[PDB]
């Protein structure tokens, strides 16, 4: 019952300071562009210990499913190969990615009828709300 607040189909609403944090991260030219557009829907469900995510968009598809605490690997929608963690901290699903010496974290909150992502590469943050589809 974990996290049946962030079940279901949500889809892109809004975002902020996305390119700055693609830059950040490595992202080129190209793939920051072509992201940038992308109103992806984000499909996430949980059967027994294990939550899948899902984002489809015009741009890529991508999927991870996962334990939480469990490290994973995972192929980012920019093509990095990272590793993952995800955890539960207060009601909040926090991802660190590593690569290459790099972390980023990824964060997933439920605030009103909204599910907020908040993207930190360093200094940078950005946020995309997704609501409902
Ligand atoms: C998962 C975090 C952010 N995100 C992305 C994404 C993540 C990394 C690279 C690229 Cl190109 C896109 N697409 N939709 C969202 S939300």
């Amino acid at each position: 019952h974990m996290c049946d607040a962030f079940v279901g189909t949500w889809k892109l609403v809004s975002s902020e300071n996305f390119d700055d944090y693609m830059k950040e991260v490595g992202v080129g030219f190209a793939t920051r562009k072509v992201a940038g557009m992308a109103k992806p829907n984000m499909i996430i469900s949980v059967n027994g210990d294990v939550i899948t995510i899902k984002s489809e968009s015009t741009f890529k598809n991508t999927e991870i499913s996962f334990i939480l605490g469990q490290e994973f690997d995972e192929v980012t929608a920019d093509d990095r190969k990272v590793k993952s963690t995800i955890t539960l901290d207060g009601g909040v699903l926090v991802h660190v990615q590593k690569w290459d010496g790099k972390s980023t974290t990824i964060k997933r909150k439920r605030e009103d009828d909204k599910l907020v992502v908040e993207c930190v590469m360093k200094g940078v943050t950005s946020t995309r709300v997704y609501e409902r589809a």
